[PDB]
RNA sequence: GCGAAUAUUCGCUU
RNA sequence: GCGAAUAUUCGCUU
């Protein structure tokens, strides 16, 4: 089960803000496993202003959309474009796609 | 964009029956393309009683769940288990998974 | 863990 | 169109 699945499954709210706050509450603080790389991340935040077509600056300095990144690097097609991105703070943050992340128990 | 994405995108309804009737109305009559095989099917019906863990009798007579079938035959992992199956009548019907089908314009 | 390339064999309505 | 096997080279926080 992916994080995107979890959003449309664990709680259903017709009020958009109530949906966004409850999903934000349910997810922030959970460890997620990416399907394309054996790495785990803590959900620090959910960025509703960004979607899979949003871009980021790579280590080599080139700008690519998340859609482009995961197709090129991992050959993972992001089908849903209306979803937000997950923020993970380390120590720039790692933006994660719900559709590309599994779930885990966490603190 | 997959059919499952479309369900959680095109119309949002807090009433479950109203959601199931409106999705049923929106989808029945559309051509869908499967991502794992270059084949297209008309949506004849949506079976809400069946999910990806439901089974079917193969041509060779062995019974397998849709989850097992698409992992073995096409190596396609169905993440969402709460979704229904799409019915397509030919000329037994072909049961299709929303998560594994793209969208098209159709009559 | 997901993939990419070349080569050779393969599986595929559900 | 999605894959499977063997072999050889590879890419990978975002």
């Amino acid at each position: 089960e992916t994080v995107l699945d979890f959003m449309f499954n664990f709680y259903h709210q017709t009020e958009e803000h109530k949906f966004q706050e409850q999903v934000s509450k349910e997810l922030i603080g959970l460890v997620v496993l990416t399907k394309y790389n054996n790495k785990t991340y803590r959900v620090d935040d959910i960025d509703w202003d960004q979607n899979p077509k949003s871009t980021f600056k790579k280590a080599d300095g080139s700008e690519v959309s998340f859609l482009e990144y995961y197709r090129k690097q991992y050959n993972q097609e992001i089908t849903d474009l209306k979803q937000p991105v997950l923020v993970s703070q380390p120590k720039g943050p790692a933006m994660l796609i719900p559709e590309l992340c599994y779930l885990t128990g966490l603190t």
